[PDB]
């Protein structure tokens, strides 16, 4: 019941993820490894709980090596769910946006924040349930009630909002609605729009001026892309909520493949 058998590399983070057996109970827990921040990433860990969120099962530090002990999650990335130019089938794309909401409300509503939003932090169990994954980058924003504003840069470009590299402070939760947002296009059209949401970045300037006849909105339905025009807005303040996106038309339309 106790002794585990490591049985096959699952990934690298750095930096290594291994599949640990009960020789028993014959269970299964994923194990990160990380040479040996870390520290931070267990004690917020410890107080995730939800379905949506990958369960955290203790912590075992053999010298200079430290491990983690998670809820395996053996349907692997979401990012593997992902076809190149294409994305998955819109109905697929919604349930999986569904479950992610349903996590980032749960951390958001425990003060919880993650910053690294992204496919290959948003894992799928044996049912294809998603689980929001990997919280090295996670913090508190609120405490006693009481909202605490942000000002390290971190994340990954890609998917990182624009306050985050023009301001010097910013509110947690819409940073979190705009990685989600990202999330949703790669989905919906098999690409990134952008390298990062700078002026700099052409890509960005073209979806600020509503050249939706261009990739990778072009390849987007309507409704989907009305709810995108109200996540990847600039200005984090004007940006929609996570209450509002419960009330978007397509997050509310029956799909079916
Ligand atoms: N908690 C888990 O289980 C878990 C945690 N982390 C993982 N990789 C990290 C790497 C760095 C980026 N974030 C994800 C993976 C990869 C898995 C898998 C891989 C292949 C297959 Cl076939 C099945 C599962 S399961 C898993």
């Amino acid at each position: 019941v106790e002794d585990w058998d490591l049985v096959q590399t699952l990934g690298e983070g750095a930096g290594e993820v291994q599949l640990a057996v009960n020789r028993v109970t014959e269970e299964a827990v994923a194990v990160k490894i990380v040479d040996m921040n870390i520290k931070k990433e267990i004690c917020i860990n410890k107080m995730l709980n939800h379905e949506n969120v990958v369960k955290f099962y203790g912590h075992r530090r053999e010298g200079n090596i430290q491990y983690l002990f998670l809820e395996y999650c053996s349907g692997g990335e979401l990012f593997d769910r992902i076809e190149p130019d294409i994305g998955m089938p819109e109905p697929d794309a919604q349930r999986f946006f569904h479950q992610l909401m349903a996590g980032v409300v749960y951390l958001h509503g425990i003060g919880i924040t993650h910053r690294d939003i992204k496919p290959e932090n948003l894992l799928l169990d044996e049912r294809d349930n998603l689980k929001i994954s990997d919280f090295g980058l996670a913090t508190v924003f609120r405490y006693n009630n009481r909202e605490r504003l942000l000002n390290k840069m971190c994340g990954t470009l890609p998917y990182v909002a624009p306050e985050l590299l023009k301001r010097r402070e910013f509110h947690a939760e819409p940073v979190d609605v705009w990685s989600c947002g990202i999330v949703l296009t790669a989905m919906l059209a098999g690409e990134l729009p952008w390298d990062q949401p700078s002026d700099s970045c052409q890509e960005y300037s073209d979806w600020k001026e509503k050249k939706t006849y261009l990739n990778p909105w072009k390849k987007i339905d309507s409704a989907p892309l009305a709810l995108l025009h109200k996540i990847l807005v600039e200005n984090p303040s004007a940006r929609i909520t996570i209450p509002d996106i419960k009330k978007d038309r397509w997050y509310n339309k029956p799909l079916k493949k």
